[PDB]
């Protein structure tokens, strides 16, 4: 996505589901979502590892299909070796955009999303990118 379009996309978005949301403050899967909530987004934590625990002001759910509202951005922190097993729930939720966090790439997974008509941004830190597009 070019910057102009990616900016229009991020500024209009409201709900960001964080796949692999973490409770430990030092983890990117915790502090990136933290930053996002500050920027006015509704962050929905998803991680079976913390199911039921309140993260980012919301109760974490085990599966994407447990979310009770449309997802504008799916911020993915799960490693490449775990992505294919999530594909079914990802395609089912059909988020407006899939964002693979830093150090996460997966050809087949990415190709499957493209084929389903779902935009993908890969190997980028959403916080960093948000800062660069809306502050300089």
């Amino acid at each position: 996505m070019n910057d102009q379009e990616l900016r229009a996309y991020l500024s209009q978005a409201k709900t960001i589901a964080v796949l692999g949301a973490h409770k430990d403050p030092s983890r990117p899967a915790h502090y990136v979502p933290r930053y996002l909530r500050e920027q006015g987004y509704r962050v929905l934590p998803v991680n079976p590892r913390f199911q039921g625990e309140e993260l980012f002001g919301e109760e974490a759910v085990a599966s994407l299909l447990d979310l009770k509202e449309p997802v504008d951005i799916l911020d993915v922190f799960r490693p490449p070796s775990a992505l294919m097993d999530h594909l079914p729930e990802v395609l089912a939720l059909r988020p407006g955009l899939v964002w693979l966090q830093s150090g996460i790439r997966h050809p087949e997974f990415e190709k499957a999303l493209k084929e389903a008509g779902i935009p993908v941004v890969a190997d980028r830190c959403l916080m960093v990118e948000h800062k660069r597009l809306f502050r300089g």
